[PDB]
């Protein structure tokens, strides 16, 4: 784990992360890299309201209005009708799920 949590650290540093002015891209690239470190405990943290689908459809068929994006470079989708705040507590959720310690999930979420 101390090497995720390393690769988590290296994305806030990152310049593509600190170039994002806006919530919405810097929680999809949190939400793309989640699953690049581990793709495996990403799927089941997010397949486990329904926030994630691994398709548009499922999260329409869920309500019209959860104006679903794709994450990229993953094969999932998830909802976006939120703040920020929402966006914390869903990259939290699968933060702690993933196994991460809070230490790194502060950051990544307050980065948000």
């Amino acid at each position: 784990m101390k090497d995720k949590v390393r690769a988590m650290r290296s994305l806030l540093i990152s310049d593509e992360f600190a170039g994002l002015k806006n919530a919405i891209d810097r929680f999809m690239l949190i939400l793309s890299t989640l699953h690049r470190i581990d793709s495996a405990s990403f799927s089941e943290a997010t397949m486990f309201r329904v926030y994630f689908a691994d398709n548009e459809q499922t999260l329409l068929a869920s309500g019209q209005t959860t104006k679903p994006k794709a994450i990229p470079n993953t094969p999932f989708w998830v909802i976006t009708n939120n703040n920020t705040s929402r966006k914390q507590q869903m990259v939290e959720q699968v933060m702690v799920r993933m196994g991460f310690p809070s230490d790194i999930i502060e950051k990544v979420t307050h980065s948000i």
